[PDB]
């Protein structure tokens, strides 16, 4: 399709899987935006993708989206069929990848505010229970701390599958090519160049500093094999989160955790779910 | 046509013409390259636009295509008729706007190469005179320089019309909006994503260190209309150059010099060329 897959597919062929996301953020800047939550244009409604079962007053999963251009609507469907009959599970949009094509948000918290008026609509009175995977952790957890702050509603938990935090994100960086690789692998359809500008614009929010920390509990779900080579001195290269309430690991890379291997991530949340109320 | 043409056409709208160009600069190094003239993909035949008298020595006229991205084999339609009967003017082609999309060259020094390699074949035993507008101007210079330095065959003159070199460059950024406002209206056919790649990497090209100075005499020709408006406590608007033989001012603007007064442009030049040889 576009010259931006284009190029980003020679960047990944190169092993410039990071300096090609700078570009897109770069580029980015120049794509309309929206400035108030309430400016943005795309409906934000939460899809529900698994079904609890009938009863009460218990948590309900929202899923944030991750930034991966080749995402969307699909990326829980494998994860969502093992919570049917035991917790609601809705997937929430991330603004700017929609349609047309979607405004890109001005900053972060002009889109996770977008995300919050959609999900406390579709939440009604439970409680919820924020789920994100790489990118999309780093998502669920600012979401978490814009619900508490600026909405006075704080989730009863966050679920951070494979989140590489500012700081320590050198084994992900390390891998980019694979990220990259990944991503083309992943294409049910060919990325278009607007959700491109849209992956690097987020990228580049989430690499920014955000000092505040949620008050919800952390369940911390961390990948069991490398996703690439790795060199024993440097470490220790799994995921990682500041303090959390419970840590979980499960077979599978970053990538197969979240596809063969969902339904070991499914069992960690819902024995933590129930613990935790 | 393509999302890069849509964020430049908001990026003068919104006054940022020089960091898009960055942009483009920044995104080209991910477009397959040659590093050697050989490796160059389309060939550079240089295009005869007009023939002189036949008769003997006398230098050829060649055109040194510029940088737009709307330009291409159009550029000197208008300024060679009046050297039809008068002068041969032969159009060189710039490698990377070509055609499968066209290689880019990985420096301007390979990009000169085979320009110079084209031109000696094309030109035979005659003297060549080089003419280049604006960054076809600068061009123009660096393959005087090149032809002299590396190929040991200085031509017997450049012709810069309207030449902004690194230091002489104000009014060109205080014009950036309306230099960007006459991309859009030169258009013949929506600029191609590939073109505005090799616009940017060219662009970063001539605003590197480029120490060398061609030998050959220079005729300066400024236009004497200021693009947009300018104090003059600034200092001069006009086009410049350092010693030059000979300068020349003609009808027009930075753009409308060439289109709706090429014929005083030529004249310049013809009454030049009969006075250096």
């Amino acid at each position: 399709a576009g010259m931006f897959r284009a190029l980003f597919r020679q960047a990944v062929e190169d092993d410039r899987y990071g300096e090609f996301l700078d570009v897109l953020a770069e580029a980015s800047a120049f794509r309309p935006q929206f400035a108030s939550p309430e400016a943005c244009s795309e409906r934000l409604d939460p899809v529900l993708l698994a079904g609890g079962p009938t009863d009460e007053g218990r948590a309900v999963l929202v899923g944030c989206t991750g930034t991966a251009a080749n995402g969307g609507p699909h990326e829980f469907l494998r994860l969502s069929t093992s919570f049917q009959e035991e917790r609601d599970f809705l997937a929430v949009p991330l603004p700017g990848y929609g349609t047309g094509t979607a405004l890109l948000p001005a900053d972060l918290d002009t889109a996770l505010d977008a995300q919050a008026r959609a999900i406390l609509r579709a939440a009604g009175d439970a409680p919820v229970v924020l789920l994100g995977h790489s990118g999309g952790a780093l998502l669920a957890h600012e979401l978490a701390f814009r619900l508490e702050r600026a909405h006075g509603a704080p989730p009863a938990g966050i679920v951070l599958v494979d989140p590489y935090p500012p700081g320590h994100q050198e084994p992900i960086e390390v891998w980019s090519r694979q990220l990259g690789e990944g991503l083309f692998a992943g294409e049910l359809e060919p990325m278009s160049d607007a959700r491109l500008l849209a992956m690097g614009r987020y990228a580049r929010f989430l690499a920014g500093p955000r000092p505040g920390r949620s008050s919800a509990p952390v369940l911390l779900v961390r990948a069991s094999e490398p996703l690439g080579d790795w060199q024993e001195e440097r470490g220790d290269w799994r995921a990682h989160w500041d303090l959390p309430h419970t840590v979980a690991d499960v077979p599978g890379d970053h990538f197969t955790m979240m596809r063969d291997h969902a339904p070991a991530v499914a069992e960690a949340v819902l024995s933590w779910l129930d613990a935790i109320e």
